[PDB]
């Protein structure tokens, strides 16, 4: 099972996982997902996270639905080595996602060196 | 070249010209790049933005890099068929940048059906 | 847990089950992972494969890495309707990766309408 | 104009330039494309090539397909420090695209410090 390789917890002391959070407008539902809102994760070109996927699985419902996909990819690299462009992407993704349903949401993330994480939260 | 598939324009006018937008915060660049501001896109099973990718060109420099690409990945396809999931991602990107340079910012977008689009501005 | 959206089983009855194949040779370990390999898996623009990812988990490690993410984007698609431009992605992924490590590769699938789909094999 | 920062050339000189090659086999066309053909391209944790995108634009079509996208995602990072993992993901993508169409296919890699280039040939 994949799921061997993804790792949980609280993200008040995890820094990996990622934090979901969510403002319902009308049939608009904004969803902000990041990594390290206590614990700030590193972000150089060694050491950082790769991207946030974020899944929603309906209430009542048997498949999941991707709903979107941010990857995160400046890390400081440049022909000056690593750490030296003055150009990092923090790993914080938005999501406008257009639905009137309920269930779970799910979120994904990776990082370079310490395998995948995940997270999930009610969408009431 | 493949600049001969990438189209350009006014998003006054043209629905499908990614529109980018940012807000400066300290070495802080919050970008927010989106199709179909003014005219909406449709966002249906056949016909919907794919993703939109974001590109800084830091000024004086030679090589470009990519920030980040958010690709919105529910259409509203269903086993009970297509627009029937109640499940759509709007076209609204946000990316977080973290520098203190300056230069040219650059949004490429894929539309299914309507090939390459892109725009640029100027991040001071 | 998003473990509780990912199904498995045997490539011989679920035409989705991706199947992982591969053949080292010396520190080159080439990799094929495909989506409906006895029964072929349907690829229109209502009903596709998106994507399939690969990773790797060297033995007595504790990190997995993402070794690599292919996606199949053209599924008939077109200004005149769905399934008229004749332009179609296969569901079949190669990796070309370079270790001399073993362990366990997972490949990572995701159906447009059926949820995230896996299987694993052991990389001798 | 993003093209401005898009390189080209010939691929027997610049071990950057992406190779297409392809094959037709009845109604499955293969696509080969690969960066450091003649000259092997760096593929370390400070400098490698992040991935390779297929484009297909139809003889006498207006818009641009995107047949395929493949992520190169382990550069030998690891929690030992840059370029101790073993593990590498080498720069050649494979594309098994179903039509019987005609046209021209584009190439668009990415190289981490290096910026955006490209490559093209008709299909025939
Ligand atoms: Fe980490
Ligand atoms: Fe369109
Ligand atoms: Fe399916
Ligand atoms: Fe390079």
């Amino acid at each position: 099972m994949i799921s061997e390789t993804i790792r949980s917890g609280d993200w008040k002391g995890e820094k990996h996982v990622p934090v979901i959070e969510y403002e319902r407008e009308g049939e608009l539902v904004k969803v902000k997902v990041q990594v390290g809102k206590e614990i700030p994760h590193p972000n150089t070109t060694e050491h950082h996270i790769r991207y946030i996927e974020l899944y929603f699985l309906p209430e009542g419902e048997n498949f999941v639905y991707q709903v979107g996909r941010v990857e995160f990819t400046a890390h400081g690299e440049s022909v000056n080595g690593p750490n030296t462009s003055d150009v990092y992407t923090e790993p914080i993704a938005y999501f406008v996602l257009k639905t009137k349903k309920k269930g779970k949401l799910y979120a994904l993330s990776y990082c370079n060196i310490h395998g995948l994480w995940e997270n999930e939260v009610t969408l009431e």
